[PDB]
């Protein structure tokens, strides 16, 4: 339905916590057989104001969103306060990546590049920016298709600006941040685009600990964040992952230029990537 009951919604586990918010797996089970439908249901567990607020939101993006690589939206639930979507079996990409890395070339990483990226194009469009996009956050729904998830950070773009400065510091690992995020909380459509660089790393170096964007800037060697941004300001960056073919690698230093006006659109990206993934065949 569009609308679920509370008394149906089953509880089977733990798929994911988030600021005040957790997901967790239910079974929707108006007969109460077990043979409901999977479904993936999102509460906050912090009954405030702004963090309410900022839930309901979340709700009205996500509602009004329809994508193939976007998470889809199935309905809410009510007490007197639900998100309920759709549940993908296969889980986090971040995860997916390390575990299926040997059956994986580079044209599959390049197929879920380009579906990212389309996604993120349609999010643009509609205004939205993500603000914590990461491997992490995006979802498999089969080996030969990904989509984006996780809007509990995501801002609509009032009609009259093109960016979002947030009061409070983030509270994501630092390493996906734009450098105009870092230094003054700004967040838009095109610091999406620096992060994406930092996905598209993240595929191609199969979301590997041990190279990790993280791990990396501790190699690049004060507060961490003040260092982070001294480097990108110096102009380092993360290397070509092992075995990156180097066009690829170069699609993440554009996504990386220091000023985000120079920094290509997603729609710019698209026939790039897709030119790429038609290219190692
Ligand atoms: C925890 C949160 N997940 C969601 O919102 C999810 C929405 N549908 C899902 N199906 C499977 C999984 C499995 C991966 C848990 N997660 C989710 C996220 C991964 C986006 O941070």
């Amino acid at each position: 339905p569009t609308i679920f009951e509370e008394r149906h919604l089953k509880y089977i586990s733990q798929l994911g916590k988030g600021n005040f918010g957790s997901v967790e797996l239910c079974r929707y089970d108006p007969l109460g057989d077990n043979t409901g439908a999977l479904v993936a249901v999102k509460q906050l567990q912090h009954s405030g104001p702004d963090q309410q607020r900022d839930f309901q939101r979340e709700i009205q993006i996500l509602k009004a969103l329809h994508s193939d690589f976007i998470v889809k939206y199935r309905g809410v639930s009510y007490g007197p306060l639900r998100l309920v979507m759709e549940y993908l079996p296969s889980g986090c990409l971040r995860d997916f990546l390390q575990r299926h890395r040997a059956r994986l070339d580079a044209s599959r990483l390049l197929l879920y590049s380009s579906q990212i990226c389309k996604g993120m194009e349609y999010l643009g469009s509609r205004r939205c920016v993500h603000r914590d996009l990461a491997a992490r956050n995006i979802l498999v729904e089969s080996e030969a298709h990904v989509k984006i998830a996780d809007f509990g950070l995501a801002k609509l773009l009032p009609l009259d600006k093109d960016y979002y400065v947030v009061r409070e510091p983030g509270q994501s690992p630092i390493f996906w941040y734009a450098p105009e995020s870092l230094s003054d909380n700004i967040f838009s459509r095109q610091s999406d685009v620096w992060s994406f660089g930092v996905v598209l790393y993240e595929l191609f170096t199969y979301c590997d600990k041990s190279c990790s964007p993280s791990a990396e800037f501790l190699r690049m060697m004060v507060p961490a964040l003040s260092r982070l941004l001294e480097l990108l300001e110096e102009g380092q960056r993360l290397p070509a992952p092992p075995a990156c073919p180097a066009e690829v690698h170069e699609l993440m230093k554009l996504c990386w230029a220091p000023s985000p006006q120079d920094r290509p659109s997603f729609s710019a990206l698209g026939p790039q990537l897709d030119m790429l993934w038609s290219g190692s065949r």
